[PDB]
């Protein structure tokens, strides 16, 4: 449930459509933490399993705590991890539309990854679901690069991470909702129109 690694245990030769890449917050477990798991069987119910590819960030991702505080609210490791896993998934399988999401320091480590993508590779990504986004003001609610449209945030209110703190609140941990219910019907939508004509 909360470690999937679809991209890099899957098949070449049966490459799944949709690749999700997400990243988990600080001192979240496996690879997936809480909100990944529900946006994963959501994505599943839509594509099948042979349809949607889950893929955590794992790695050298360890989502330490205080790592939330460096520059650019993760480490350069963990950046280098999600980038890896970008191109991965370029080469592995050049057809599948890519979608992305983050939670927390997580939120903070795909809008990184995102601004340094090479631009072939970031247009490939159709949607970019970001909670408790640690980078939500300063970033004014964007990821650098990409494009508005493609990007959901949910800040809640009271969650201090959106306004420019780092301390962590209750409304921080309340997105269970929003991962079961909008933030796939957002991904899968924007799939359904990129693939679709």
């Amino acid at each position: 449930r909360t470690t999937r690694d679809d991209l890099i245990n899957g098949n070449s030769a049966s490459c799944r459509d949709v690749i999700f890449i997400y990243a988990r917050g600080s001192t979240e477990t496996g690879n997936l933490g809480t909100l990944g798991p529900s946006i994963a069987s959501n994505l599943e119910s839509a594509f099948g399993k042979d349809g949607v590819w889950i893929q955590g960030v794992g790695g050298a991702y360890r989502a330490t705590l205080g790592d939330d505080a460096l520059p650019r609210g993760t480490s350069s490791a963990a950046i280098r991890e999600m980038l890896g896993l970008f191109q991965q998934a370029n080469t592995k399988c050049p057809d599948a539309t890519l979608i992305a999401g983050g939670y927390s320091q997580g939120a903070a480590l795909a809008a990184a990854s995102i601004e340094d993508l090479d631009s072939a590779i970031r247009d490939k990504i159709a949607g970019t679901v970001l909670f408790g986004y640690t980078k939500n003001l300063q970033n004014r609610g964007r990821i650098p690069n990409y494009p508005a449209d493609r990007t959901k945030v949910f800040c809640n209110t009271g969650d201090l991470v959106c306004t420019g703190s780092l301390i962590v609140a209750a409304p921080h941990l309340a997105y269970g909702p929003d991962a079961r219910g909008p933030a796939p019907e957002f991904l899968i939508e924007k799939v359904r129109a990129v693939r679709g004509s």
